[PDB]
């Protein structure tokens, strides 16, 4: 009944581990026009992971993995006595589909994602901020399907070590303001493990 | 524990809409054999709904949705009083694999649905006929792989106008008689979609 | 009982949808009496709500609407290290009748608005401030009659997309310091639709 | 529950006034015919408030009212051992539309209101009569609505002391005799009113 | 408690009423198209009820009206046996915007009504159909607000004979096909009358 | 409840079959190493049903399926007094990538699968062992997903005779000794299948 689900984890290999990384995010200066950046982030698990040996590809031995939850963090760099606020919002995005624009086009006067329902405010020079979700993996490129949240029939995805899929995330829009300030985005994995392989010589 | 459905759909902007068109179908001549008009239809989000804007692609301003149900309605054209009755048949085929034949290949002698498992009679000069099913994705065309029904799972999709995928549906012979007679197919889909995203300047 | 109100929902096409725009709000300079920048604002719906084509004029493809609900924020643009802090009014004023002087009237040295019934103080340079309340749309300009508050009997509007009727919302003062400084102004509207019609080709 | 409402009056400054005048009503002789007076009265907040100041335009500081009930009270001159009895109608009229004949038509000789549903018989050389009733406000010009009786529902207008609107009231034809009497005619509101604005210098 | 509502229907002069009346409908010819006929019907007392006398204006001796409930009825003229069968669609209008052509604009090829949440479909040229709705008045050219459905608070109009109002109702597109065809539409009110007013000399 | 389950069952044709094959495995010689043999098997249809008729494709007339088990069983050819014992493992493995050495890499002298979370020994010149558990279909080459353990929610997939996919299953390794041995595999196939279509002239 609660021990058939402890011979589940055993045969099977379950482990759940956390994963984390940071990055550092640059919003760039605008002079009296308020406008607005936006960009995104999808998760690879190769950035989370670093190389294996020959012999033990990657330094997790398991054969498959599930990413079950994202945390992503924002942490500011400046203090709250910055002569300028901003108001931005982020959105999950499942689909791997964003607003954001390409080179050549510019950075909109308006904010894309004031009217998603899922969006968030971020009070942006200097504040925290937090979201947290089940992330889609990007399968197909021709239709774009994916999986309502259900813990149980959640697919699973070997762990290859650099032939690693992508997981969908975060869009995100920041209000630029006249001094280029900085945030430190913490990435936070949430995955569970199956099928232990340790290769010996 | 209903309350929680509520914020299930407030949060993630959960609606549900009804999308309606129809088509014309010609059955041609045939004389003194009585063989079968074969063919089939798919269903495509584009053909019910039009084009946007620039700004707003989608007349619908929601990212996601899958599709619950469509309603295939035979409407006739012909009176009761007609000189010849047939008797055809309808099924539901949902990995797009139909018997239809290719340009070169002739219109059979014999009922080539009658012994399916989920085939109706329709009688085919004068008469309603409606089937009501859930649809399958055509997403993978080198394996075809479909859902069993469950509405909890069901894959969502994403909304792009003008990239939509085909749905699977329904295989029909009709018979022919000694005079060319038409029916007004008309195609009802139950949409739910998901994630309302309107842009504004 | 509540699938009474599920089919009464499903056949009129009642749905419930959120807007949201943003603003930007200057305060003036005063030097040495600390005047009142009195000001108001309304509520249309065609500010919310781009145009649509010549198919399908509104991109929400609803015949009807009525406003439930609008919240309006108030984002201050300065930290709290600001050297002059101002102390005003924000007032719902449901008949459209403001206090707002016209071109050519000075602003005033003393708040308008601090007797009336339902006001808030505003602390001002640097605070958050929301108001959230029920709008009265404004319909007659002879009688200027409105509505008290019950939702089941609130009047249906048309909408129209560029002929949309105003709501009446905000007035509001504001203290001027010794340096001149910034809102984001950001509008919430909590609508409830009615009669979808998309038309399709 | 009972405090509920309190705060409701608190919040929104509800407060309920009573407001009384008088005019004189004189009936003119008529010599042997017995024809009727008919005349009408309407009512409007202008006649029962004086005007204000320059700051605070009405005596009354309040935003909105609404009228709840009328008293019209006949107050005879004459006593009772007057020659001639005469034995009129009185009725209230709701949308404003009377049988008052205009300047050119003359007094008729049959009582024009002695058929309708809600007529009483006022005993009119020297005796007393009063009706009490809900008036209704004359919006528009080209429909005429008006709303059913119901206190939770009862539109609300802007107290504007010079732009009031007419509320539309009595309907009465008085029997003329040998002799022209006098009535004195007190006109009692009952009114409700919302919105305390009390500007101060 | 029930006797209540007996004084109340005596003392205001409560009656109900049904009125009825008739007209024809052409649908002209198609060749080669399959076009739809697309028209609308509003509502006017003045069609239901003739003119009266100089005495009493109306034949129905009541100053004040709503009207509750309109029966539209379409009656066949053809037998079954006609050669060609059309499905359209009608649909109920309440704020009296239909999408019917003006003079220069053609007959749309599509059905203009197919997608409306309260659209019936219509077998239209030979077979009975019928809408059982609350119309609602047109007062405001404006703002074209309408009530909710409730019939404890619908508003009151007086019955002016000449000067009445229209009442919005029903949309129709009617498929067109090789011989034009009739309908008999038979309009019924459901009217609620009140204030009893008959002149007698 | 249960009745429901049966004509889910007669409604869309399933049926449960069971389908078998033999194949021959040689582990080859080794000289004073005692290395292993690895190698793999995975399960196409193909196999296991023979070719139809170009009226009726395959001898199974049913259009979908999906396989609910396999069972693979390995049957020695020499008796247990044969002169030397080896201790092989056996894995299933559901992604398909299989540690089996490409042609030019030689064969390992360690076991590849001894530290897996599914190994079973086989005690390999003369015993019998078996294997029973889930197979996944390899549908995407890029991603490489599969389901969990589910038998409400498992994919169908067309049987379509010759464009079989494949189904993933077992990795093996065995010791080889001073002479080569021989072992019989038996595969057997527990089918579910659905849509009964015999075509018929």
């Amino acid at each position: 009944r609660f021990r058939a689900r402890y011979r589940w984890r055993r045969k099977n290999g379950i482990t759940n581990l956390r994963l984390t990384r940071q990055v550092e995010l640059w919003v760039p200066k605008d002079a009296a026009n308020a406008s607005f950046y936006v960009n995104h982030y999808t998760f690879d698990l190769d950035d989370f992971i670093p190389a294996g040996t020959q012999l033990n590809s990657s330094p997790l031995p398991f054969k498959y993995y599930r990413i079950r939850k994202v945390k992503v963090e924002f942490q500011p760099r400046l203090p709250i006595t910055s002569p300028f606020r901003g108001y931005g919002s982020t959105v999950p995005i499942l689909d791997g589909a964003f607003v954001t624009p390409a080179t050549g086009e510019s950075d909109p006067i308006w904010d894309p994602y004031i009217n998603f329902s899922g969006r968030h405010v971020i009070r942006t020079p200097a504040w925290y901020h937090k979201r947290y979700f089940t992330p889609k993996p990007l399968i197909d490129g021709n239709t774009g399907f994916f999986q309502p949240n259900n813990k149980q029939n959640a697919l699973w995805f070997p762990n290859k070590q650099g032939q690693n899929i992508q997981w969908s995330g975060l869009g995100f829009a920041m209000q630029k303001g006249n001094e280029a300030y900085n945030y430190q985005v913490r990435f936070t994995l949430y995955v569970q493990f199956r099928e232990f392989d340790l290769f010996n010589n």
